[PDB]
DNA sequence: TGAGGTAGTAGGTTGTA
DNA sequence: ACAACCTACTACCTC
């Protein structure tokens, strides 16, 4: 019942370790030297910056004379030197693995043999290792994952009676710098640049999107491993290398925390607030009301495909309205259909998806002040020819500011299927009768959360609040930082779950420049006094504290925001979040012999820790830690990760729980939005989530 | 696009005594 | 050039 992380430190010290330094007389500095040192003497070697360190002297220096030979330990306290220790493990270590037991060094990972072979589809492991320097020891990290390759060439599919497209995607592997595009000559492009050569060492490209059918199960089935399966590969083969390395000596059992010196700490599950206190979510949701009613007016946008390519007629799609009403008004929501949608009856057809552009302006007064509900075929969503989803969304949020709800025929067909299936089907609707029933049978099935997610989604749109915290947070005021790549310009959000038990206050776009991960001074101070102003709108104060969660690595200004929060007398704290530490966390049963892990659960040395926030299946895979990161000081670190976990149980639009704490996933998908244009920045209004 | 989870693929991206 | 995150897409199973 132990604790086990995939991590080792070493019995030998960073300053313990005598070392030779070659100074030579750009980043990319005495490379090539290094390379023929490499292929001349056949020892491990690293470089940084006109430094090249080893374990062992060189023999052989191909004509080259080093400025300055020594024989030496590192200086501890340069970080430089820090860094080339740290690299020269790292190569000693590949070096290590790639003889003695056989292993190539593919990619930014090294391919570890074959395990599976699935219809001309091989399936190798891999494995990444990490090496850093924490006060005076190293610490070796380590990460097992999987790759995928064709066994056919390019050669092979030129006979044998097979084509080729113009611009498929194809792969020129090679040692660690693989690219991405008889012995006929195949004309590739990459970027903006055209090329040739033989066609035996191409390959076809190996991803989800290509492979064909009857083959993506059987991939998915062997690269979802279980914790116990996933856990002991990854120590039988660091056990296998820690008997070729004789460089640093670990434990008999180096795998336990104890070891590395972390701490172990076990979470609770928060109170939710359902108008009481309720344990769970699904537990409130299922036989309690919201925490804020109301009233919704909705509306109703149907298109002929469900009748002319399906089965689907209007009156059934009123029949399953009148089944969210039903749920609805037990919860203290009460929702009404506004009658304005038959002046524009036996609209919405293919020609109207086809000029949706044209179409949809005059379409404006039907839909003002109501929650659209799209009702959709998937084929006009998916197809690049309409794109109906992404105008609808362009036009109805990044426009006229309407929150609507979209539906496809899936979800349509599956509840008509249980509704046959358990007979019921002659009437419903009207009369209030046949929908107690058709409720009744629901609750018992899968097809639960469905409904329960589309009303979700409803409420948070209209302006609903589902349920809050039951108890207060250490701070008082929390303010997530999130930014979006999008392969150039990028889009940012900034935004509040400030109240301790949980509310949406604002939301404010970082449009202006920031170029990439930076965000200029004016821009931040300027957020962040619009952001305080916001909070002293609601509860007519000025918080005691203030909680900056930032999604990456904090790149920011710290003396901006230590002076604005001395300017308003608010204490303050900073604090990372990593949602991909590549660590993977398990507690192993000597008892059962397996591996297993438990929700809520912390490690934490020093200012960090990893934490463990879901519990899946077997068959989806293994839980993710979450690297938490604590830049200032100001309040207990512990108090930090418990209102990290705790602001997580706040997914308002599903009963699904979300790995990631509210400020931060409410923060991406808000960016996403934004960048795709479906949100206006004019607005920018409280409790309303229409991206959600 | 009912939603969440995890796990492959391809590319940015900022800092470097 | 080396490290360590980030972004996007796709696929499956669970509720
Ligand atoms: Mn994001
Ligand atoms: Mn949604």
């Amino acid at each position: 019942m132990e604790a086990y992380i995939t991590e080792m430190v070493s019995r030998e010290r960073a300053n313990e370790l005598e070392v030779y330094v070659y100074v030579f007389p750009n980043y990319e500095g005495v490379y090539h030297i290094m390379r023929a040192w490499q292929r001349a003497n056949d020892l491990p070697l690293a470089y940084n910056q006109h430094t090249i360190m080893a374990f062992s002297p060189v023999r052989h220096m191909c004509g080259y004379t080093p400025m300055e030979t020594q024989k030496r330990h590192i200086n501890i306290d340069s970080p430089f030197e820090r860094a080339l220790l740290e690299r020269l493990i790292k190569n000693s270590l590949i070096f290590t693995a790639e003889r003695h037991l056989h292993a190539k060094r593919v990619g930014h990972a090294l391919r570890l043999n074959q395990v599976q072979q699935i219809r001309q589809v091989i399936i190798y492991e891999a494995i990444e290792l990490y090496v850093n320097i924490i006060e005076n020891r190293i610490s070796i990290g380590f990460h097992l994952t999987h790759q995928f390759e064709y066994v056919y060439t390019l050669q092979s599919m030129i006979e044998q009676g097979k084509t080729i497209r113009p611009g498929m995607r194809v792969v020129h592997s090679n040692g660690r710098q693989h690219y991405t595009y008889s012995t006929r000559v195949i004309h590739v492009r990459t970027k903006e640049q055209r090329l040739s050569y033989a066609a035996t060492l191409l390959k076809p490209l190996c991803t989800f999107e290509t492979m064909q059918p009857q083959d993506v199960l059987n991939v998915s089935k062997c690269i979802k491993l279980s914790a116990s399966k996933r856990m002991k590969c990854t120590y039988r083969w660091i056990q296998q290398l820690r008997a070729q390395y004789r460089h640093l000596t670990f434990a008999p059992n180096p795998f336990t925390i104890a070891q590395n010196g972390y701490k172990l700490d076990q979470l609770s599950t928060p109170k939710v607030h359902f108008h009481r206190d309720y344990a769970t979510v699904v537990s409130g949701m299922k036989t309690g009301k919201l925490y804020k009613g109301g009233n919704i007016k909705i509306s109703v946008l149907f298109d002929e495909d469900f009748y002319l390519k399906h089965h689907i007629t209007k009156k059934d799609i009123y029949q399953f309205i009148a089944v969210l009403q039903k749920i609805a008004i037990a919860q203290g929501v009460n929702m009404t259909i506004s009658t304005s949608t038959k002046s524009i009856t036996g609209k919405f057809t293919d020609d109207f998806f086809h000029h949706f552009t044209e179409e949809v302006e005059a379409l404006q007064p039907i839909f003002a002040q109501t929650t659209v509900l799209a009702f959709i075929t998937s084929t006009h969503l998916s197809n690049k020819k309409t794109r109906s989803y992404q105008l609808l969304k362009q036009y109805f949020g990044g426009k006229w500011d309407i929150a609507s709800q979209v539906i496809t025929e899936k979800t349509i067909e599956a509840f008509q299927k249980i509704l046959h299936k358990h007979g019921l089907k002659n009437f419903y609707p009207n009369d209030e009768q046949h929908c107690l029933r058709v409720i009744d049978v629901l609750k018992n099935e899968s097809f639960y959360y469905t409904v329960m997610n589309i009303l979700l989604g409803v409420y948070v749109k209209s302006g609903i609040q589902p349920w809050i915290l039951a108890n207060t947070t250490h701070s008082d005021c929390f303010i997530g930082i999130d930014v979006s790549h999008e392969n150039g310009n990028s889009a940012a959000g900034m935004m509040n779950v400030i109240g301790s038990q949980g509310h949406l206050i604002q939301q404010a776009p970082l449009n202006g420049i920031l170029a990439g991960e930076k965000i200029d001074d004016t821009l931040l101070a300027n957020l962040l006094k619009q952001m305080i102003k916001a909070y002293h709108t609601q509860f007519q104060r000025f918080p005691k504290h203030i909680t900056i969660h930032r999604d990456g690595f904090w790149r920011e200004h710290t003396a901006l925001v230590e002076k604005i929060m001395s300017h308003y007398e608010i204490t303050y704290d900073i604090v990372e979040i990593i949602k991909k530490p590549n660590r993977r966390m398990a507690f192993f049963n000597s008892v059962d012999n397996t591996f297993s892990t438990r929700q809520g659960t912390v490690y934490q040395r020093g200012n960090e820790a990893f934490l463990c926030a879901t519990n899946p299946q077997q068959k989806v895979g293994m839980a993710q830690p979450i690297k938490i990161h604590q830049v200032t000081k100001t309040l207990p670190f512990s108090h930090i990760i418990e209102d990290v976990y705790n602001l997580s149980f706040l997914h308002i639009h599903a009963m699904n729980k979300m790995r990631l704490p509210a400020t931060i996933h409410y923060a991406d998908l808000s960016a996403t939005a934004y960048q795709r244009g479906q949100v206006m920045p004019r607005s920018g209004n409280q409790t309303n989530l229409p991206f959600v």
